[PDB]
């Protein structure tokens, strides 16, 4: 029974657990700017108005996504982490179709989202949910992270 609901810790840690489980899961060996602690993350984003969301396979953590409120109509699209062994079954898909009829209820009609543009797989899949590329800049930090900005309107 794979279940998507309001994250709801089982443990005080167990967020900052799967999400360094997240950080360490590099096989292509990206470089990695690290990231409070994200559970601090959370605390601030429900405060800002946002929530953020488990799934869940049995009692098991296997993916978290997080919407934060940009204004009035438009919610950004952060934290979307799934564990890799539930790729293949469509599981991000069903954690952001999930997230996305939320938005949808609350009053938002667009979410928005940015990221690395190494990260082909992650794009592979916001193209599939129905994003488009809005556009690419190379944000300056000296590092450069080259940033795929995209959005989708919700109807
Ligand atoms: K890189
Ligand atoms: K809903």
């Amino acid at each position: 029974m794979v279940t998507i609901k309001v994250f709801s810790p089982k443990y005080p840690t167990e967020l900052e657990e799967f999400y360094a489980e997240r950080i360490a899961d590099n096989p292509l060996g990206f470089i990695q700017r690290l990231d409070p602690s994200i559970s601090g993350f959370v605390q601030k984003l429900r405060e800002h108005g946002g929530e953020f969301f488990e799934m869940r396979e049995g009692n098991k953590l296997i993916g978290i996504c997080g919407l934060n409120p940009i204004n009035q109509t438009e919610a950004e699209l952060c934290k979307f982490h799934i564990n890799s062994a539930y790729q293949s079954q469509g599981l991000g898909q069903k954690l952001y179709e999930s997230v996305e009829k939320y938005a949808f209820i609350k009053g938002y009609t667009k979410i928005s989202l940015h990221v690395s543009k190494s990260q082909i797989k992650a794009c592979n899949l916001y193209q599939k949910l129905g994003f488009v590329h809005i556009k690419e800049e190379d944000c300056v930090v000296t590092l450069i992270f080259p940033t795929l900005f995209m959005e989708k309107i919700l109807s």
